[PDB]
């Protein structure tokens, strides 16, 4: 149903980095937690990567082998990632766990992936090395080996020549958590990654003069590719900020855009809302954001009302018209695959209620089909299917999954939406629909509406529907985290949530469950995974709290 013509490029990642070294002008600027800065030119990165690569070789890690990445320090992660790229070693970046002595999904993912990949070596930093080894000994994991990047930097560097690689060979393996069970390992070739890069650059007119800024964790595809490898491909300046720095003080994102004259940046929808929360203090200070021309809202459903408010607040801070770029992407397509032309605030009205995520990059084709795999007419909801050189060819060691989601040269994303004049509009995700009396409801709207309320902490909210067997009816369940200091003072807001939702939508939440911030399940990028919360409810993990709240009501 779509298009885009792109000339074949047969570069590898090593050639891309080698091309970038000539521009000793540019490279990576690392922002530390204390807001100090450290510049590493592409030449320095290349030299650093070679040293680490030699360290890897000396430990017996060979071409084609896989290594797990568990590195929180950005100054260690990127050089180690590129080290693997140059040596033909496949890096497997995984989310750094919040702790390694307590039960969490990140610890489970690390152990599961480790088992799937036949006991590969784990790369860490000096801060985390001890904790990760402890987990290995405590859980008696046979062959568990962890090494710091700084120990690999010590390797007497007997550097030999770099291997010549096939761009069709695997270069990057990224595991995503599925709805249930084992994680899914997305295989990404050089050709996959560089075909996204080329398509995105040509379509959006990026040049070596760009300044990219990332504040998402480096294990995610958006940070590795769109705001990592792309910048290397362009040989432009790239900046990496730890997520917690911007979370602790959201306005620092705006400060860094101004200070570094940033032209390209990205966050999911919730972070836009976090800025909107700062509307008051944004009246007493002024930022200059005129350098920002490509501001990506991607990673989760985009809220019309949130974007509209974001423009109104920040146009008073020199944010140019059409700078905001809602986009669609996934791990399976090396992040971004469609890009908006920009928002003009005229599509944002009590409008749609769906934001356009734009047209696909050159080389890519997208379509909306029915259950029969037949293309549907424009403007009606169906399953999104994607193809092109930027799209993955298959998952790691999972034929059952490959045969299901890869058919006729198309990949089923598991996402729902429609096409209108060539532009993609995502409406929801499969098996997460909120249907009550045949009427379609949309989680993001509900969540946005909830998050307007005082006492509801932004980015910890979820809305989903379960079927109640006893009463033979569908229930709307709302989970949130209180903005109180602290819970359980967030009992007053439970009542406030139910009424506010009824007033605006005409339907009510059956249950409203407050949650401790640390227990709301989130992907590395901060997207609330509603599947894990649905399961938790059906156990039920919250039954005690539900009763306790119900006992507090009726008094
Ligand atoms: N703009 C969007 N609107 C609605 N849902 C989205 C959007 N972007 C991503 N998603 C959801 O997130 C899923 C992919 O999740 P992950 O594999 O964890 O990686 C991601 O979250 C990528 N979407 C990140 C990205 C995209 C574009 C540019 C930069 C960065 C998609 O299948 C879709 O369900």
């Amino acid at each position: 149903s779509l298009g885009g013509q792109l000339e074949d490029n047969w570069r590898t990642l090593s050639e891309v980095l080698e091309t970038a070294t000539k521009h000793n002008n540019h490279g990576i600027t690392y922002i530390r937690n204390d807001a100090t800065e450290y510049f590493q030119s592409y030449q320095d990165l290349y030299q650093d990567a070679l040293v680490i690569l030699n360290g890897l070789e000396q430990k017996g890690i060979k071409l084609g082998h896989k290594v797990i990445l568990q590195i929180a320090k950005n100054q260690d992660f990127i050089p180690a990632l590129w080290a693997c790229f140059l040596g033909g070693i496949i890096p497997v970046p995984l989310t750094v766990a919040p702790s390694y002595d307590l039960e969490n999904s990140a610890v489970k993912k690390l152990e599961n992936v480790w088992k799937i990949l036949d006991n590969p070596l784990i790369l860490s930093d000096s801060e985390l090395i001890t904790e990760i080894e402890k987990l290995g000994t405590y859980s008696h994991l046979e062959g568990w080996q962890v090494i710091s990047v700084n120990e690999l930097r010590k390797a007497p560097s007997k550097i030999e020549q770099l291997p010549i690689l096939d761009p069709q060979d695997a270069a990057l393996l990224l595991f995503t958590s599925g709805s249930t069970g084992m994680p899914k390992g997305v295989i990404l070739t050089h050709h996959n990654i560089l075909s996204m890069t080329a398509g995105t650059v040509v379509m959006n007119h990026f040049t070596q003069q760009e300044v990219t800024l990332n504040w998402m964790p480096l294990d995610h595809v958006g940070a590795i590719v769109f705001l990592g490898i792309m910048a290397v491909d362009l040989a432009c300046d790239q900046i990496h900020v730890p997520m917690e720095l911007v979370l602790r003080q959201p306005l620092q994102w705006l400060e860094l855009i101004q200070k570094h004259q940033v032209s390209i940046s990205w966050s999911p929808n919730f972070a836009f809302s976090l800025i909107n929360q700062q509307a008051e203090e944004l009246k007493h200070v002024s930022y200059n954001l005129s350098s920002m021309k490509f501001l990506v809202n991607a990673g989760e459903q985009v809220s019309v009302k949130t974007i509209r408010l974001f423009l109104e607040i920040l146009e008073k801070h020199q944010l140019q018209e059409r700078a905001i770029k809602p986009a669609f992407g996934m791990t399976e397509s090396c992040s971004g695959i469609t890009w908006s032309a920009g928002l003009s605030k005229n599509e944002l009205t009590e409008e749609n209620s769906f934001v356009s995520l734009g047209k696909p990059i050159p080389g890519a084709t997208i379509r909306i089909v029915d259950q029969e795999n037949n293309p549907l007419p424009e403007r009606e909801i169906g399953r999104l299917q994607i193809q092109g050189n930027s799209v993955t060819k298959g998952y790691y060691n999972n034929n059952e999954l490959n045969q299901e989601v890869f058919q006729e040269g198309w990949f089923t994303t598991g996402d729902l939406g429609y096409l209108s004049k060539g532009e993609l509009f995502i409406t929801g995700r499969e098996k997460q629909e909120i249907i009550i009396n045949g009427v379609n409801y949309f989680a993001h709207e509900l969540e946005t509406t909830i998050e307007e309320l005082e006492g509801v902490k932004v980015s910890y909210t979820a809305a989903f529907a379960v079927f109640d067997q006893s009463r033979e009816t569908d229930l709307l369940i709302i989970t949130f985290s209180p903005e109180s200091e602290q819970f359980e003072q967030g009992i007053k807001v439970v009542r406030k949530i139910r009424s506010h939702v009824t007033q605006k939508f005409g339907i009510a939440p059956a249950y409203v469950i407050p949650l401790e911030r640390n227990l709301v399940p989130k992907t590395s990028i901060g997207k609330v995974q509603k599947s894990k919360l649905k399961k938790d409810f059906e156990q039920g993990l919250f039954s005690s709290r539900i009763q306790e709240i119900d006992q507090y009501l009726a008094k």
